[PDB]
């Protein structure tokens, strides 16, 4: 296939045009004026160390084979920090969450983009531990394009799994994350193969109006997202909240209720052969 070009969409329909800045082939040494390793030079994106028990290494990202590598690793003489608001833990149902045992790493793009297609041929840490690929930007929203958990002990739907987010961070917004606890829109990508048993393409072209995703260069229409569906035709227009300049994320994080993985599980490796962010000409 040609690179130029979505692997969705090799005759070009869309006008393509690379956003350089917020690609990458990883090639090359992790370029550090393109990308945020979190917690380089104690800058964390969003003050976010990572999600307890793990947390985020600067040690656990960095090119390799032609791949960026977030790695997993069984650590627990790593010198975990505590969180910006003084806590050794994270809240999680209620119980004090304690950071330890397991390093992750994050990597942020130090530019933002608003629309694009964005594409990722990668492979999930095979542990239980999460590959995802997502969105910020401040005060307004997150894209979580996929939640991977490649290493499922018990759930080959989840080996298989992209979970999908759309989360409002915008206490304006009535379905601000901190008013209704949870997502405005969540949905699980299920697509054929599981997610660590190989490299994978994964493509989101996201628009004003629609959010779709392709898999391998298949448009899967059963996910698609409408603005006329999720707003009611725009009757709740609260509902639509991807309208906003993001940041991309790649990272692994420990999620405790789905499982944690044990040293034997470890280390493991989120590989990630490219990002392709495309643009309207």
């Amino acid at each position: 296939p040609n690179p130029a070009y979505p692997l969705s969409d090799q005759s070009n329909e869309g006008d393509w045009v690379l956003n350089t800045e917020m690609s990458d082939e990883f090639e090359l040494p992790l370029d550090e004026d393109k990308w945020l390793i979190q917690g380089r030079n104690n800058e964390y994106q969003s003050r976010f160390i990572g999600r307890a028990p793990s947390q985020f290494s600067v040690n656990n990202a960095y090119t390799e084979s032609g791949k960026l590598k977030i790695v997993t690793k069984w650590e627990p003489d790593y010198d975990f920090r505590l969180k910006f608001n003084g806590d050794d833990h994270d809240v999680v149902n209620g119980e004090k969450i304690y950071f330890e045992n397991i390093t992750t790493a994050a990597v942020i793009s130090k530019k933002q983009f608003r629309y694009g297609y964005m594409e990722i041929k990668c492979k999930s840490a095979n542990a239980p531990i999460t590959s995802s690929f997502w969105t910020t930007g401040k005060n307004t929203s997150e894209m979580d394009m996929f939640e991977m958990f490649g290493g499922h002990k018990t759930n080959d739907s989840w080996r298989k799994r992209l979970k999908f987010n759309i989360i409002s961070w915008d206490p304006n917004n009535p379905n601000y994350f901190n008013k209704i606890n949870g997502p405005v829109f969540t949905q699980n990508i299920q697509v054929g193969n599981n997610t660590a048993g190989d490299f994978h393409v994964y493509g989101f072209d996201w628009t004003a109006d629609y959010i779709k995703v392709y898999y391998d260069g298949v448009l899967l229409p059963e996910y698609t997202i409408l603005k006329s569906e999720l707003t009611n035709n725009n009757t709740n227009p609260d509902k639509w909240v991807t309208d906003s300049d993001y940041w991309i994320w790649f990272d692994s994080e420990t999620f405790p209720w789905l499982g944690i993985p044990k040293e034997e599980d470890l280390p493991a490796e989120y590989q990630i052969e490219y990002l392709r962010v495309w643009q309207k000409n």
